[PDB]
């Protein structure tokens, strides 16, 4: 039964050398996978010529909506993916974390994209940077989608989450994706790809899949392509030195095997709840996914005195875990994905034992059984500082080593001795211990969780990588970063400093910037609908003279009698030298000047972005307000009856009678739209 | 005369194979450089053991102050550097751009560090990310200094700017630097290093210099080290595939040769000022530094009709440039740095001519003269789309090629055909042309300037890389990024997502976060000095009942009679369903509730960071304010008489009678300090 | 209290004023009818205001 790969817009399979996908439980070969003789250059060309322009033509809002629609479509058909994930030897809980994590990642990226990405094909990331005394020359940073292709090479650990976690920012960045999943679990990935292709929610060529060898795809890539890799250190190190990749300076991101630690604080004792939740956390991370998650705990660092206690409390809890076929009731842990994986894990355990380690709970597995089952294994290292192999060798299975520490600094040294890790946990109740541990060991771990009684109530766990947080680490972990929210998007884009006149930068950004040309229409901007508004549509308001009465009345009404406003004697000795107008009164008076009272397209204010008071305002000063449309962001209608609205940001500039700016800030608004989009 | 290298805290030179530094004008060998037999592992160990902890112990404010002090010290001794830069064959203008650019970079990084980096050894980059319904589990990103060493390998182009542009963010990131300058101009770099070492403003081992070969330093590096490279593509590609670098996943940044373009818009005509300033820009970039700056213009893309005009206007302007010894009056352009450089430039010119190019102004140089002089050269390509060598070969000298374009899209294709560039210029007056050009060609250029009449008045130039903007580009440009303001700092740090209870994250960050434990002292927080304040010091204010009178009075005083507040009929048909209290009145009433009136440590408000109105406030609702100290930032005294002040950020949470948060924002304040620091 | 007022302002009459000199600002008298209604559209106030409005073109 050939596993088809989707490339050049067609489902096709290769001929020649084939690799077998076996059922993890049954042991029967149920797929064979090959891509020999398929034209990889044609696949790349197809993705570039039509997928990439179609994605680039879409705005970020449209791409976020496409992600949301794809997330809903995939969620509707989750049962198929559950059935196919059962073939990988994962329980319902493991399939839940994989599939729902993937779909949750898509939802989260869609929400983030909708909330805080521009309604444009270009992304101005920062505010204008002044570079001249007159303000005739400035610059700002843009992010533009790369015109090439993103090549994602995934591991077998998360066939579905591992795809969508890279696919969501790749698509949100406007880049077509070619996905090369790990062979061992490729059959699952294909199914989701099929769904997406059959959804008709994506442009043609926006997604391609290669089942089997990548052939010579990496030899056909150019400067505008990117490569992401997850798997063994050796394979990624081989790919990093690819002559074509190094010649064209192609961005290459690698995530590799990591020795994730779990440090027990010296403040905790067996009587504390911290002890119990530490044992529970370690066992959960060891047993979930048969410890085949890249964030599973491999090293357990505990105080010397506590060792003999912990070694008991784990084993008993680790004894209750039942390893078997997840279909039958009473199994809480499945099997590994492959017999080859089991042999590898056994080899790693044997290496650790040969390098001075003691079995606390069984490390020998049956290397003749049809199922790829491995018993929960706990090892012990009496000399952690004299055994380097415990800090270099990791078993990609339900295997962890516990080691003693002293004086809370030896623990930090042992945590840092990993040579770089993806995740770390410290279990403590003392804030100072947490501070010291982070300050000394965050440089070697990409994620650290401080687990206490308060956190454990709703903690998503040590091993679950959330889409709002970075997934990566230095050194042995590979040196990549992923899933850092919008950070990930910026890996599929080119950052360009654009210099020039503010007017030119405003036109380039399709956002008004300080010092740019404005349009005054003689129609008040708040009376215009979202569609009639343009960035640069501006109003110069009537003036208002600030009086001593204004200071007194605002201080009375607000209750703020701060000495700088209401005490002459003290204000004489202040930096200003006399009593001044309240900053918030300047803001309030400005609002009075520019706001149109009538019922209109403006729905709500709801926001104020970045307020600085530059110059004091004195009685007898006269303020004037320039109100300019800065940025427009359409909001997709969540239903059919909802009022079609858009987010409009307005730059407000408040000047005095000398035209010197006294207040500069931005307000957010909701403006009603004439035309909806269901 | 041996050129000493500063490593292991000592000035020392090597023995054996030596390379000669010649005077660019005279041609006499005046230095010889060698580092054979010097212990590179000892240098690395020395930098790591004492330089790195000493830098890491310092806060960002202290490190910014160290940068500022070093900048002032270097500026005091600039004449020595001018005299030594004269030996490199650079004019006073070129030496000015190099030395003052370097010192300006140091000043700018110091200012940026002082303004917007925390008063701590850790850097929380973002706001708290909620990850639970109760708010018991959250996460935020920290940046921590790497414990290793930064190895900077620089080019001969900017011996001093090229060092300081990397040194300023490396030190601001808390990382020791080992600098390997290009041999050809190493004598200049050494001098500045000497000054720094002799300043006593830096910790011991915070800076090392290697003059000559790097030996086997790259074989001794670990996961916590970083490498930056500038120079030829071949050398950087060789370094990228170093077995030790690829094994330990050591961050490697490369900047390589780029074919910087200058596109002339189709809207411009010879009668327009745009034409003149285009000619002036192209000639300036060609002639400055004898075109040895990495951002010099190499390709000139002009409309077909304009070609014969431009080809004339350039040549005449290019004829007036006098090439000779800069010491004698009437030379506006110096020589190249080396005879080897001259031979290389001549070889590249000959390659271009062999690949179908025509001389418009002389390309043949005297390869027997003592001085490394090269005449200003202008070439012409009749078939730009049929000659690939014009889009791959660059001459690192005063050489540029002009080529025709058509229909404004062929120009964009030719600009993108460079395969990635550091800088690009478009000369135009039409905003739509600028928009199209950016939208289609920003993905292949790291910096683009739109040059018009308005910009040219104070434009710093096409070739000058400013410290607030990114310096880098994809593909042929190397794929690095540098000088992106604080972005650069983050390349020398590890980004770690820290998860846990808000209380633990507040302790870890030394900044109060939403939902964390607070301290109520029964002393009002505004009455405490900066030193007595702690993040988490909080006050729960008295309550104030919002009334219809309050709405009317605030609308009257401010002048804002928006229908949502002052019209019952319209407010009935709004989303809220009845008239509500002004958001700014909620803000003003909150200020009245928490502000202490008395003369005290609080000096000014000056700021409001991020305001969102979550829930409407109705008449008969009662508001209460929780005011908490969020972040403290000490300000270094610029003089001895200045009042010692610090920036304190306060989180303000305004609730209604149901304890539901109606306003969440942050205010900035200046708080006086008891103890100054001169 | 609790009534909501709305105002219709309409130009009622225009009366040009002859310039007495050459430097005087050319102005005209404009009368405006003001109608103030409540939420039931029942008129609660009816009156006229006088105004001086500047002219673009004078007549010496």
């Amino acid at each position: 039964q050939q596993l088809a790969s989707f490339l050049s817009g067609t489902w096709q399979s290769g001929r020649g050398r084939s690799r077998l996908i076996h059922h993890a439980i049954s042991g029967e070969a149920l797929w064979e996978v090959t891509s020999e003789g398929l034209d990889m250059a044609a696949a790349r060309q197809f993705a570039i010529e039509k997928g990439a322009p179609a994605l680039r033509a879409m705005t970020f809002i449209e791409r976020a909506a496409m992600l949301k629609a794809v997330a809903k479509h995939l969620l509707s058909e989750k049962e198929r993916f559950y059935a196919l994930s059962a073939q990988t030897g994962a329980t319902r809980a493991d399939s839940w974390v994989d599939i729902e994590g993937g779909i949750g990642t898509l939802f989260t990226y869609a929400s983030l994209g909708s909330r805080e990405l521009p309604d444009d094909t270009l992304w101005p990331e920062d505010e204008l940077i002044p570079l001249s005394k007159e303000g005739g020359f400035a610059a700002r940073h843009l992010l533009t989608s790369k015109s090439g292709v993103a090549v994602h090479i995934n591991a077998f650990n998360f066939p579905c989450w591992g795809m969508l976690e890279k696919l969501a920012p790749t698509w949100l960045g406007g880049m077509p994706a070619i996905i090369k999943p790990a062979t061992a679990t490729a059959q699952l990935t294909q199914a989701m790809v099929k769904s997406i292709v059959d959804s008709g929610l994506v442009p043609e060529g926006a997604i391609s899949l290669i089942c089997g060898s990548a052939g010579d795809l990496l030899d056909h890539l150019d400067s505008q392509d990117v490569v992401t890799f997850t798997g063994s250190a050796a394979t990624g190190q081989m790919l990093r030195v690819q002559p074509n990749i190094v010649a064209k300076s192609i961005p290459f991101t690698m995530e590799a095997d990591s020795l994730n630690c779990c440090v027990l604080g010296e403040d905790v004792t067996p009587d504390q709840p911290e002890f119990a939740l530490f044992i529970r956390e370690v066992v959960r991370e060891m047993t979930t996914k048969a410890g085949q998650k890249c964030t599973a705990i491999r090293r357990i660092i505990v105080p010397q005195a506590l060792v003999n206690a912990v070694s008991d409390a784990l084993v008993a809890r680790l004894q209750k875990v039942v390893v078997g076929d997840p279909a039958q009731e009473g199994v809480k842990m499945g099997a590994l994905v492959n017999a080859e994986q089991r042999a590898d894990v056994q080899e790693k355990v044997n290496i650790l034992l040969a390098a001075g380690c003691e079995i606390r709970l069984g490390g020998q597995a049956d290397l003749s059984a049809a199922g790829a089952f491995f018993p929960p294994t706990l090892l012990y290292c009496p000399q952690p500082d004299e055994t380097p192999a415990v800090h270099a060798t990791e078993a990609f299975g339900p295997v962890a080593t516990l080691m003693p520490a002293q004086n809370q600094r030896h623990a930090l040294q042992l945590a840092c001795a990993g040579g770089g890790s993806l995740a770390g946990t410290l279990v403590t109740a003392d804030p100072q211990i947490a501070r010291q541990f982070i300050a000394d060991a965050a440089r070697t771990h990409g994620r650290i969780q401080i687990l206490n009684e308060e956190s454990a109530k709703e903690s998503t766990g040590h091993g679950s990588p959330l889409p709002q947080l970075v997934h990566g680490g230095p050194g042995r972990a590979g040196g990549g970063e992923e899933l850092g929210g919008l950070r990930a998007v910026k890996h599929y884009m080119q950052r360009t400093a654009v210099q020039g006149s503010p007017t030119m930068l405003a036109a380039i950004s399709k956002q008004w910037v300080r010092g740019a040309k404005v349009e005054e229409d003689r129609i008040h901007p708040f009376r215009k609908y979202f569609e009639e508004l343009q960035p640069g549509d501006s109003l110069l308001t009537p003036r208002r003279t600030m009086t001593e009465a204004d200071i007194v009345n605002f201080a009375c009404l607000s209750g703020d009698h701060f000495y700088a406003h209401m005490d002459k004697i003290a204000a004489a000795e202040s930096i200003f030298g006399e009593r001044v107008v309240h900053g918030y009164f300047v803001l309030s008076a400005a609002a009075g000047l520019f706001v149109d009272a009538g019922v209109g397209p403006v729905i709500a204010n709801y926001g104020l972005e970045s307020l600085r008071f530059i110059e004091p305002v004195k009685p007898g000063d006269t303020i004037q307000v320039r109100l300019t449309c800065k940025r427009k962001t359409l909001k997709k209608q969540r239903s059919a009856e909802e009022k079609p609205t858009g987010v409009v940001e307005w730059a407000v500039e408040v000047f005095n009678q000398h035209q010197t700016p006294v207040a500069l800030y931005s307000i957010l608004t909701l403006v009603a739209r004439q035309h909806g989009d269901f």
